[PDB]
């Protein structure tokens, strides 16, 4: 779970690092959401269902919530598909459902989360149905 | 950066993973850290430097910023020492100095942080000098 990556910038001074402390942390802030929404300082409501989240960390993978909290302010998404997309910022997991993937595509676009668009493409990809707008 | 990780759990469904997401989240929380403290909600404050920072994000990493953040709430911590331990917890490396190596375990023994306790100890393993009291 160590790891002596470098041996200091200088002397004397050593350099650690923990692989899986990225993956622990990000586990950790899901924990915090899922269990009552500890920290969280966000509720983001889809139809009938709310859903608490942390604005740094929906900044941080979200263009779009990045400028709606800093400025404090045709294409419905549903609590499903919303629900998967914040399962994938918090675990790096998203679940692909072919009957709701025009949905999933509609909210990553408007959403602007690269990761969750390059998905897209890539299930586009598989489809060997490439589209070429001259 | 892509992969199926899993065919979904139904059918139709399919599971994707994106290995960097966790670093990446990681690191753009870092970067809104350092640059001017974008979405921190707390300010920490040792010597003559300040620190701003998520609750969030020490919740995670440390019991003790956990609690105290909860609670609204013999061992001096220092600016430079404390400054690596932010350090880590955005960025999973931590920089081990051996003249302010007694101070870091100090902090590191206080603020509750698993992974840089455990650094502590493999530093004291690696001195082949092993503390047994009985």
């Amino acid at each position: 779970a160590l790891e002596v990556l470098f041996q200091g910038p200088g002397s004397g001074c050593y350099t650690y690092q923990v692989s899986r402390h990225s993956t622990e942390m990000l586990h950790n802030l899901n924990q915090q959401r899922k269990n009552g929404g500890r920290f969280c300082d966000v509720l983001l409501r889809v139809g009938d269902e709310s859903f608490p989240a942390h604005r740094a960390v929906l900044a941080a993978c979200s263009e779009y919530f990045e400028s709606v909290f800093s400025a404090q302010l045709m294409h419905t998404i549903s609590s499903k598909v919303f629900g998967d997309i914040l399962d994938f910022a918090y675990t790096s997991r998203i679940v692909v459902r072919l009957e709701s993937f025009p949905e999933l595509m509609t909210a990553a676009k408007f959403l602007l989360m690269r990761s969750v668009i390059e998905i897209c493409q890539e299930v586009i990809k598989q489809s060997n149905v490439q589209i070429l707008v001259p």
